[PDB]
C-alpha cells in the first residue's frame, strides 16, 4: 500500500502557520480544560493514537488516511476521551477547511507540544483523506498493563528501537491518566502541561509503591501524588531502557532533540514524500511571534 503526500492546492508555509496559530491561540484561550491542564496533551495522545495504528508490514493504519473521524476508530476503547481533542480541533477545520484531517490531527500535536515549550518538531504537510473502509480495526493501540518485552515488541511494528521507545514515552510527563478513559489514574510530575524531562527524574527519583487504583488494576504511585503506569515502569525495569531513562534524566537537550526525531518520524511513518516536496515547515510559536 502506498500513500503518496500530496500537498493541499496551492498551500504554503504561511497557510499552515496560520492553521498553527490558530491552534496555539485556542490552547491559551481554552485554559479550564481537564482542571486547568488545558488540551496540550490530549492533543498529543491524539496525534500518537492516530499514528500508532501504523503497520510497517502493510502499509495499513497511520496518520495518513484521517481514518480517526470514522465511528470505528472514534470509538476505539484506545481512543477513550480523544473525543475532547477532536472537539477541540472541529473549529480550527471549521475555519480552514482545506486541509485534511491527517494534516489536521498531527499538526495539533506539534502546535501542543512547542506551545508547551517543547522542542521544535518539524513538520510536513499532504496527508490526504481516504475512505471510510480504510480505517484499521481496533486493537493496534498498546495494552498499559505489560512488561518491556510486550514494549519491546510491540513498538517493532511501528518501526521504533529502544532510544526512540524511550525517547517518545517521555510523553508521559504530559497530562494524566483518567479513571473513566483508561482505568488508570493519576499524572507523572508537577508540571503536566509544559513539556520537559520530568518523566524520567521522576521514574528515577520517587519511592514508586505498587497499588491497585479503584478500578481494580495495578499501578505505581509515588508519595507525591504521581503515578506510572506498568509499561511506563517497565522502562526501568529492562537494564537496556533503564541506561536510556538514565540519559535523558541528565540531559535536557537530547531528550528534546530525540524526542524531536522520533515524534515527527511517527507522525510520518507510512507517508512517501516526493522528492519535489516542500522540506519540513518549522512553525514559530506564537511567543516568537509576539502573539
Ligand atoms: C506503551 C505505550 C503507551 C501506553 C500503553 C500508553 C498509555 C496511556 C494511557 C493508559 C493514558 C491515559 C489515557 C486517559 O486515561 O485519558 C495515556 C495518556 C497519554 N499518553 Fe500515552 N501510552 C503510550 C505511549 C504514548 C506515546 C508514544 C505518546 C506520545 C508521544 C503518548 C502520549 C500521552 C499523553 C500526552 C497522554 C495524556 C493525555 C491526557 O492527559 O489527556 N503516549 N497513555
Ligand atoms: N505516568 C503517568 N502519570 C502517565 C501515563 C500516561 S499519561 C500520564
Amino acid at each position: 500500500l502506498v500513500h503518496v503526500a500530496s500537498v493541499e492546492k496551492g498551500r504554503s508555509y504561511e497557510d499552515f502557520q496560520k492553521v498553527y496559530n490558530a491552534i496555539a491561540l485556542k490552547l491559551r484561550e481554552d485554559d479550564e480544560y481537564d482542571n486547568y491542564i488545558g488540551y496540550g496533551p490530549v492533543l498529543v495522545r491524539l496525534a500518537w493514537h492516530i499514528s500508532g495504528t501504523w503497520d510497517k508490514h502493510d502499509n495499513t493504519g497511520g496518520s495518513y488516511g484521517g481514518t480517526y473521524r470514522f465511528k470505528k476508530e472514534f470509538n476505539d476503547p484506545s481512543n477513550a476521551g480523544l473525543q475532547n481533542g477532536f472537539k477541540f480541533l472541529e473549529p480550527i477545520h471549521k475555519e480552514f477547511p482545506w486541509i485534511s484531517s491527517g494534516d489536521l490531527f498531527s499538526l495539533g500535536g506539534v502546535t501542543a507540544v512547542q506551545e508547551m515549550q517543547g522542542p521544535k518538531i518539524p513538520w510536513r504537510c499532504g496527508r490526504v483523506d481516504t475512505p471510510e473502509d480504510t480505517t484499521p480495526d481496533n486493537g493496534r493501540l498498546p495494552d498499559a498493563d505489560k512488561d518491556a518485552g510486550y514494549v519491546r515488541t510491540f513498538f517493532q511494528r511501528l518501526n521504533m528501537n529502544d532510544r526512540e521507545v524511550v525517547a517518545l514515552m517521555g510523553a508521559h510527563a504530559l497530562g494524566k491518566t483518567h479513571l473513566k478513559n483508561s482505568g488508570y489514574e493519576g499524572p507523572g510530575g508537577a508540571a503536566n502541561n509544559v513539556f520537559t524531562n520530568e518523566f524520567y527524574l521522576n521514574l528515577l527519583n520517587e519511592d514508586w509503591k505498587l497499588e491497585k487504583n479503584d478500578a481494580n488494576n495495578e499501578q505505581w504511585d509515588s508519595k507525591s501524588g504521581y503515578m506510572m503506569l506498568p509499561t511506563d515502569y517497565s522502562l526501568i525495569q529492562d537494564p537496556k531502557y533503564l541506561s536510556i531513562v538514565k540519559e535523558y534524566a541528565n540531559d535536557q537537550d537530547k531528550f528534546f532533540k530525540d524526542f524531536s526525531k522520533a515524534f515527527e518520524k511517527l507522525l510520518e511513518n507510512g507517508i512517501t514524500f516526493p522528492k519535489d516536496a516542500p522540506s519540513p515547515f518549522i512553525f514559530k510559536t506564537l511567543e516568537e511571534q509576539g502573539l
